[PDB]
């Protein structure tokens, strides 16, 4: 009932009862764990309505106080009569920053409480999508030193009138295959990019192309808009001692910015709620450039490198990972773009680990994707106990609205 | 029910069965995945079943099944349990039984070479000099010259839970570990606690850095005794790095027999205390943890100042760079001196290959993801890209407490 969370390095021990809250399942059992899978009507409304109220209420010192009783009361009456109800502003930006702090695969978590939310549940086209989105996007940017932000458009109702982002993030590149049978660009994106051209986008076919992006507002068609370059901050990597590495042409963008994530608060939907914070650098280094399925580049770097390939134990392609990522970072802190290294993060999240076992009882944290993918066991992260559980408010994965809208 | 892991590298799927035949506890439920977690005297009662599961398994690995010599063993073991209140192993039920264990090990991820373990069986050992003995034989055969080969002993099971056979050192071959009144410690900070029991005892310290520690032996409930290994038989080699000359000034070196000596080896509901076992390394085992965990001998600092990199800001990824260096000197050392060893991106591809026949051939392979990714350069390995499933089968081999902190000494 009460659970223990050893760090093995420091013998720091943590009691966890926040996790006593939980309501959503794991995927696991006591005959399997499941930890390393990456996906496993008015009734139902008011009890998620009240589970909510009830800690909005109890965070602002007012639980058991008029006011609370009143709003429980309120909502409820809205629910029984409209079938949904509406958030105030405040309960808004508690449940999307709520949000944030319980979503266990984050590492930046200790920043959760500074979001900017942009309320946009007033918006009705697709042409206002790209607004409120454009102006998140330089909102966030602020010339590179770049600012946490959420924009939420209108909660789910009936479910054929969702709004969407179909972009996976809103800042992302184009990926092509060719005749040659390889592939241009970033093959993550094949598929979408593939979508953005059959609807009509002309396609530099570069190496890095940033994608329209492809917006929905209340169950339609969606539609095409470039963000306007000037809006869309990138960075040229170079390296602090390899004069060729810029010669390999690589650049990356500064914001990431995720937008095809389900928000869910006091029980309502919100299908749309891009949002943005920075950069940790392995994510672009280790991640974006190496990874066999992206843009897989390792080959060509440890060639530059001159070093020994014919045979895995000189752990060449170690070497040339690291080289990497000093390369990104440099690159990023030259021009004055907000990024953090992992070694920073971690010492940042076992600090926030251990704030909130103070404060709250405990944290939600999924130690395979806590710990980066490089340089495992030189970070703190990896010698820390974690536990996983799913508390909300929460963002949750849905499924890409390609194979499920309709024409 | 079926289950699928997908590899997100290459999109295989694999489907599993293997699980149906799990029963016991992760220590995860349908609200809290306990992952990460490190951690999380049998009545005839308990015996028969689990006796009866592992002669129906041992029966249908050699194609028996229902035979008159599988339900002959059952009988003849359910008469032993009710009138002796356990029973005995036969030499080839041991072996089938030592080998499923690594097989069902999930943590390990070298287990491609289950199939191939020479088990030594030590069920006659009554003393301590005699288990000495079979342990020097053990990292004799096992060492070969540096052409090493996985073997396991076995001595004899719990009976009473009083009369326990416990090797008391934690793997068969460790440094000692001196904290220091200024308070910091020489040696290997690990083993500090079991190197004092070991003075405590009767050791005379040499107090260096690597001082092989020497073995603590309990037969039979007995309070236990010091034996020193034969140097001889200690393979070491001396850490250099092919580029860098100032490396071996650095004055490391490490053991190329890794042995685990404190695990509980579950067979048909039998207990086996005292189980040593060996293989190889990964270079990673030493490179990255061993050397460069802060509570272990901690060496990045000191190679970076070598290096001289710029340890003024992580972001330099100093520290980064400096493992990657003592990997690379790791592997080339013990290849230079003809050791076996194996670098993670081997190991982990050999993995991915067996964990797939494995799929195929028996239905599944349960697997800890947490433990089976390396500590370093995790994503470039394919391990990091698959999804695993974990679950515990038995045969197995489990943790058990430290026997300094259950033992009741004689004098
Ligand atoms: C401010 C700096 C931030 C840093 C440095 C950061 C860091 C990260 C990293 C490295 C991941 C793993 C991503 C991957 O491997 O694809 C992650 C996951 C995530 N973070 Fe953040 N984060 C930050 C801000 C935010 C914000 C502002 C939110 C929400 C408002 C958020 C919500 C998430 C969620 C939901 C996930 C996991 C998504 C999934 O399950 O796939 N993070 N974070
Ligand atoms: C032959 C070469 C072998 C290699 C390269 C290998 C590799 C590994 C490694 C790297 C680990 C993780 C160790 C750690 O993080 O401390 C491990 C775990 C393990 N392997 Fe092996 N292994 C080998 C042979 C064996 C043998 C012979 C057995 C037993 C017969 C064994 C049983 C285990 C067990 C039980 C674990 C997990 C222990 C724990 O939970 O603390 N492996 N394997
Ligand atoms: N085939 C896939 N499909 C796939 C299917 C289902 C789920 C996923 C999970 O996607 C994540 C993989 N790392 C990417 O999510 C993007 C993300 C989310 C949150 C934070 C991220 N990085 C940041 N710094 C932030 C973004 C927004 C605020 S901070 C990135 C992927 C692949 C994943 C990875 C390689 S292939
Ligand atoms: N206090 C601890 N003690 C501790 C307490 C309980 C469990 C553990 C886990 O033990 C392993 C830590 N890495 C040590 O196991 C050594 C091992 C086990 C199996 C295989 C290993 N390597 C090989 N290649 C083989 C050994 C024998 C056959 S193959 C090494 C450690 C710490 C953990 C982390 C920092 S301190
Ligand atoms: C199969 C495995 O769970 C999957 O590859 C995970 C591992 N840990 C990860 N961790 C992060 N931070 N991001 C990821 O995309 C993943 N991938
Ligand atoms: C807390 C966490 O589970 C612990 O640090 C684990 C992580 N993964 C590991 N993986 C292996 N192979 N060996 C270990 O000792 C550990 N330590
Ligand atoms: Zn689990």
């Amino acid at each position: 009932r009460f659970l223990k969370v050893k760090n093995w390095e420091t013998d720091v021990v943590l009691t966890d009862t926040l996790h006593l809250k939980s309501t959503l399942e794991t995927g696991c059992t006591e005959h399997i764990c499941m930890g390393s899978i990456m996906l496993p009507t008015k009734d139902q409304l008011f009890p998620l309505a009240k589970e909510f109220l009830d800690q909005y209420y109890s965070s602002i010192k007012r639980f058991g106080s008029k006011a609370h009783m009143d709003r429980l009361e309120e909502v409820n009456k809205e629910i029984e009569s409209t079938s949904t109800y509406q958030l105030k502003d405040t309960e808004l930006i508690y449940g999307a920053k709520h949000a944030w702090r319980n979503a266990s695969r984050c590492v930046g978590r200790i920043q959760w409480s500074k979001l900017q939310v942009f309320d946009a549940r007033d918006c009705t086209t697709a042409h206002g999508m790209f607004n409120y989105i454009c102006n998140h996007v330089k909102y966030a940017t602020n010339k590179g030193n770049l600012r946490s932000a959420i924009t939420i458009f209108p909660q789910r109702t009936d479910g054929k009138h969702d709004f969407r982002v179909w972009n996976s993030q809103l800042i992302r590149y184009a990926g092509y295959k060719q005749p040659d049978g390889s592939t241009l660009g970033d093959p993550a994106n094949v598929q979408f990019t593939e979508i953005c051209i059959q609807q009509g986008w002309k396609a530099p076919r570069g190496r890095f192309d940033v994608l329209p992006l492809l917006l929905q507002a209340n169950g339609n068609d969606p539609e095409l808009f470039q963000i306007p370059p000037e809006l869309v901050l990138e960075v040229p990597i170079r390296h602090p001692k390899f004069d060729w590495f810029k010669d390999l042409g690589l650049k990356w963008y500064g914001l990431p910015a995720v937008s095809n994530m389900l928000l869910e608060i006091g029980g309502l939907e919100f299908s749309a709620c891009p949002f943005s914070g920075w950069y940790m650098g392995t994510e672009i280094g280790v991640r974006d450039y190496c990874d066999n399925s992206r843009y897989n580049i390792l080959e060509e770097v440890a060639k530059k490198m001159d070093l020994d390939m014919r045979k895995t134990s000189s752990l060449w392609k170690d070497q040339a990972l690291v080289e990497i990522n000093i390369a990104v970072l440099y690159s990023f802190q030259s021009d004055k773009v907000t990024i953090v290294d992992h070694h920073s993060a971690t010492e940042s999240f076992i600090k926030h680990m251990e704030n909130e076992y103070r404060c709250r009882g405990g944290c939600p944290a999924d130690w395979v994707w806590i710990v980066p993918p490089m340089s495992g066991s030189i970070t703190p992260v990896f010698h820390q106990e974690m536990l996983n559980y799913r508390l909300t408010p929460s963002f949750e994965y849905q499924p890409d609205p390609w194979n499920t809208h309709v024409w």
